[PDB]
């Protein structure tokens, strides 16, 4: 269990930006640029800084080029400047390695403090960062793909309530999470800017990052990046969906990147800023939880996921999940799950929904 | 099936089908109070529904019976006299036929019904009921609005053969699904200036595989999902929602209490034009049926409704021996491609996206 | 009025592109290209020839330079080769003037007559035209306010029901029209192709070219429209809408061209195809025929249109309506419309709506 | 100039509900609930509790039969008990009459602090309310109009800048403003909760309430509620749009309720909650600056405004704007607009755009 620190935490406003190592840069641009239609706000020979259309910082992605993927670094924005400092006392009294660059780690980021946390991800705490042009008003721009927000993150790891627990301290309010009848945390999501999530706990080998999310403004602008991927004969990229949530009511698509980093884009959850917002617990087995129409999450969702680095830039050695798989209790060998909690019509044992069964 | 001397009635459009149903008020929940189609008539015995935009009296009827099946499909003619020419054409196939002057269902006046040469029910009809045109009606409109009947789509188990006929018929066909060594799984075929009011599935029959609405956009098909997610039915969401290959359309199939299966359908394209250029694909071509690769579940394939002759009495089936599209792709000796000639995104044994047969 | 040729009309598919002449061809390339996205099939420095997202025949729309804005031609497409001979026999019965190219007055169209129609229009009619790929599934191209479809063109004539019953012999069928109780016709909506009209007449001086229409998948590409021409601050060019019609049942918008060309952006009409579609009469003074919101309708919409050429390329004289206008009795001084029949409240009286 | 008061500012998290005196409570009903859909957290014959589709206080919006139709409260809920307190106190220090009642106002509102605002408005301050069914996924209710949300109330008041800095010494941030090259504000938006509003000030004659604003998904379902008013022949009840607005950016549209009350359906605006949020100044006679695509804005938008009472359910006296009239200066017969600052094409002359 991971103490409540006596030193206050970071007032933390909103995920901001996820540094990604990528290992070809020419070819994570035409992913993250032609593909998806991100706005460069730097590039070079070394990295790409990507911003989306409703942005005002400086950027919402860093793509960094080096030896191994993986992610570098995931930035929470935090309300003032002495919430820099704040940071670095809370990380240190948790006993956590810390980096503090007055200048920046990327360009456009100004003081800064990079910390490995205690589930061993690298997360980022700044205020300062250079405004650029806001294009939330430059239709003459605007894709019928348009990403307009950074959302969200969601990390893997091993032991989802004590990572729970350190991020209400935090300050993160849980909005919806899944568990079981016998005491089992599956996942959990968690806010600071008044949505759904702004990360989020999937129960797994760890630290591994899950997934980035930016948002659309619309249902059909979700469907054109599907329609775009098959345009390009780049269908095989498209990993699930799209779908409608359980869990955060959103309309959903996950792909994946060149270096198989997951993207998730998203839409259309709703408003979690009051302090007593419901908490949603859904069960494991309810077959629309993760997918409301009830489609089955493919085994590579449960699976795959992408390292993280430490502060030298070497990957974090994984810690293996103990606690029952979400895989396996629903879709596995032994595992089962219902359309209608205690009936046995259109219920599903030792196989996924829909006439599947696991690979 | 040779062409017959007599000339083929002219043919508008698919107009309605009567589905045979087991239990009416389970399946009026489904058609009104899940799906909002519209009540033209109803009585102890049948349920006659439209969509929203049309003004002929229906274009479902549901009848109560005891096994179900479809009982007729039927084909709006462009006259009466077109009537007696599909009589006269059926006649010379040597079809059984029956011919009512005052209809087989209310809001249907003359009428000729055939058991046509691949087993199906087929209704040929001018005289119609009309109703109401719903279509500026925005107090009755449902964020899942229902409101052309599109099409139909029928197993059957030489599709050459039966596209021939459909062809002499004066359907044309716009896409179709075939492999290198010159086998054809699926053909789809229209009068009406879309993609289909008809189309032909490789299989076992005859046998109805689904009955097709529109839609206006592809947010009132999202709806349709998300209200059987919150009516706690979504296992009766078989497929999809996707964007279809062949078509263009964005769809989804869903299945009523008896197991008849319903595609709802958004944004297929023009073809009315005489040269409309045909689109053939690769049966292993994994963006044909579903563009963005998702897999086809299996009873996509094996699964459709039973099919009436005239006296009520269930056709039998013939079995398909040409090679089996469900096989081909996504059984334990299937294969499918992301782009033609690439190992890389291509599945074998398995479906897409890391499934296998269930 | 005009008589009906003994002679077979020839059998129309559809409305199938417009020749439009601009005076300045990069002008009108950045708002059809950049501006509205369409593809091109062709160019040089005298003509640029675009085509829809959907479209497989070689171009929807011809740019041609030339001195004076104007309609060149409305193009139909028949069935088969020999309904351009049909064409050509239906015309010259008529007593009208006809010119036969066997290998086509534009590119990417073959044999091709264009004729001075009795109301003064320069239709062409032909078959053969080359094929191009047809963009439909090329959503690496499309763009947020993609146009999918050409629709429809809207003609403006002094007598609508002279024009009528001409295109009603040509094949053409009245799916809505707009009447008042003393029984003058002020617009009529006509159809081949079994959506609400492939072409429409409007009420007022001409031969003059009212607009040309594209369609869009859904509501939302009409939406982008207008916000891209935000944008690029030339809202000034959005004329009329976005609305839903009465008329059609479609979402609509009107916005102008760099020589005032008139183009109609169209989703979401409905069935036309059976015989006995029936048809729909809205009353004049109806504030709901129009845009169903109640929405006015600015007096430029119907005073203002293109003139149409000649085939020399000469403007065609316009003849004056001498029916009652629907301007003057709707948003003129004397003149009134409803929202409910009979109820003065809602109603407006000597100005247009809200 | 309105004070800043020594007393800390209640932590305000957002707008959370209207009441309205409405006259006719049938009539109110029949818009509120048939015709656009809210739902029905009670009602009896006195009053109907209604509330959006997402949400999962006890309503969003209460109306309350009464002889004059008014705005009675707008209510902020804050983030805890104590705000309240905080509230009352910050209140007192300005000099308002304050009102306090530890079982609320209204039902399902418990402690609850209303006042008599330095600009002559009765805001409500809470934090306990009765949780209902959040009826976000219940998709077999969802209308193709749906309202989803309660986004925002805007007030009519006099003297904007006077009013700003009074909302920014309680906590709201100016997101976007207009103003003109002479020193004049003409109106101002401002927020606690991280979208461009909860409660803005439309330069005019005040205290009046301008409107109520309710969020959709998407910009079809806006559409919809027109499209379904043409149906209904009652489209003389709609005031202005559909549009998408400069200021906001938000998708939108004006509708009038049976008394008068204006409704906006509002949506995908764009976040703000990050302090150093960049504000947008429009200029007066920017013609893109309240729709977007330049359509003109009906004088009755700018005219036309609810009544609001004091605590005591009485209507409060309306004060005169001196400053420049948004409506004169850009529609009057003295007014102009441009497209393009500085091109005389695309301009107008003592009229409203588009002919
Ligand atoms: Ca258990
Ligand atoms: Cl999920
Ligand atoms: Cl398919
Ligand atoms: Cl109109
Ligand atoms: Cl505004
Ligand atoms: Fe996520
Ligand atoms: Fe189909
Ligand atoms: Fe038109
Ligand atoms: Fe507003």
């Amino acid at each position: 269990e991971i103490p409540k620190p006596v030193a206050p935490a970071p007032d933390i406003l909103r995920c901001a930006y996820a540094e990604l190592v990528v290992t070809d840069l020419a070819k994570s641009r035409n992913f993250y640029v032609d593909v998806l239609g991100l706005h460069v706000s730097y590039e070079d020979e070394n990295q790409i800084y990507l911003r989306s259309f409703e942005e005002f910082i400086h950027h919402n992605l860093v793509l960094t080029k080096g030896p191994v993927a993986a992610l570098k670094a995931m930035a929470f924005r935090v309300r003032t400047p002495e919430d820099v400092d704040k940071a670095e006392a809370y990380y240190q009294e948790l006993g956590c390695r810390t980096e503090r660059r007055k200048d920046g780690f990327v360009k456009g980021i100004g003081d800064a403090l990079r910390v490995e946390d205690p589930l061993g991800f690298p997360y980022e705490f700044f205020f300062e960062t250079t405004h650029v042009e806001r294009l939330h008003m430059r239709y003459d721009l605007y894709s019928a793909g348009e990403l307009v927000r950074l959302d969200h993150f969601n990390q893997v790891t091993p032991d989802v309530p004590r990572g729970r627990k350190y991020l209400e301290d935090l300050g993160f309010r849980v909005t919806e999470d899944i568990q079981d009848d016998e005491g089992t945390t599956y996942a959990a999501w968690m806010h600071r800017k008044g949505t759904v999530e702004d990360t989020a706990l999937t129960g797994g080998n760890g630290p591994r990052l899950h997934h980035v999310a930016f948002s659309t403004h619309e249902k059909h602008n979700i469907i054109q990046i599907c329609d775009k991927m098959g345009a390009l004969r780049i269908s095989d990229r498209i990993e699930r969906g799209p779908g409608r949530h359980g869990v955060s009511n959103a309309f959903y698509l996950y792909i994946l990147d060149p270096d198989n980093h997951r993207i998730e884009i998203y839409t259309q959850d709703y408003y979690t800023g009051d302090p007593d917002n419901p908490t949603i617990t859904w069960n494991v087995h309810d077959n629309q939880r993760r997918d409301w129409w009830g489609n089955p999450v493919v085994p590579s969702w449960y699976t795959e996921a992408s390292k993280v680095l430490d502060l030298d830039g070497n990957v974090q050695e994984i810690i293996e999940r103990t606690d029952d798989s979400e895989l396996e209790v629903t879709i596995g060998a032994d595992g089962f799950s219902f359309t209608r909690a205690g009936d046995e019509d259109g219920s599903y044992h030792g196989q996924a929904s829909k006439g599947f069964k696991l690979g």
